[PDB]
């Protein structure tokens, strides 16, 4: 029942959170575009994709006659967003890449795919389209970081350590509203640990290293 006051209420926060992610992602990729001149056009492309996602999700909100609680969503993203900004200012492209392209993208992939089977038919269509783009964004980050892994390794570990716990906290924060929308926490935690562990394996981390990196997240709750 997409019309109930309890579905509308949870949707107000989830829709707003998703919209903030897409909008925030737009700025992250534009900022990366400055920091990685060799990848400037490509990163600009990924930015414009995020813009379209934002519009797509604003339209999912209107379809269910829900005003997004943007204030709640700004606060949801705040810590992780300020960490990205500070990294950009420091010239730390690797940290900015791991945040947005790996931690974050992955997060949207796991949650979005879980949302698809329980989503109203308008939003299901919008979401199927956005998730397709997300695979690309994650692949871009994996490809760059695997190509530059030795130079990048130590900063990735450090960035993972500061930022993965922020995503776990975001995960806990959304859990109850997500359930109302028909999305189980257990699937979301699992699909995220899997997606991010595989991304870490794919760029070059060992079993012990992935366990260490993953554990910084799981331990924060
Ligand atoms: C209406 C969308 C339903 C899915 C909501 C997922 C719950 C919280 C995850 C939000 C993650 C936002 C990340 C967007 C980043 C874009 O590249
Ligand atoms: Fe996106
Ligand atoms: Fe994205």
């Amino acid at each position: 029942d997409f019309q109930s006051e309890s579905y509308k209420d949870a949707y107000s926060r989830i829709n707003a959170i998703v919209i903030e992610g897409e909008q925030e992602a737009f700025d992250n990729y534009n900022r990366l575009a400055e920091m990685l001149p060799d990848q400037r056009d490509e990163l600009h492309k990924l930015a414009k994709m995020e813009q379209r996602h934002m519009k797509g999700f604003m339209a999912c909100g209107k379809n269910l006659s829900v005003t997004p609680d943007m204030g709640f969503a700004q606060k949801f993203f705040e810590r992780l967003h300020e960490n990205f900004k500070a990294a950009a200012a420091e010239g730390k492209v690797v940290t900015c890449l791991l945040i947005q392209s790996l931690i974050i993208e992955c997060f949207a992939i796991a949650a979005y795919n879980i949302y698809i089977p329980v989503a109203d038919a308008f939003a299901r269509k919008i979401t199927e389209g956005v998730v397709r783009d997300e695979y690309l964004h994650r692949n871009f980050g994996e490809e760059w970081l695997k190509a530059n892994f030795d130079a990048s390794k130590a900063e990735l570990e450090e960035a993972n350590r500061q930022n993965l716990p922020l995503v776990w906290l975001m995960l806990n924060e959304v859990a109850d509203d997500a359930r109302e929308l028909g999305m189980e926490r257990e699937s979301l935690v699992e699909d995220f640990m899997i997606a991010y562990g595989e991304a870490l394996e794919n760029i070059g981390f060992t079993t012990r290293e992935i366990m260490r990196m993953s554990a910084y997240g799981l331990a924060a709750v």
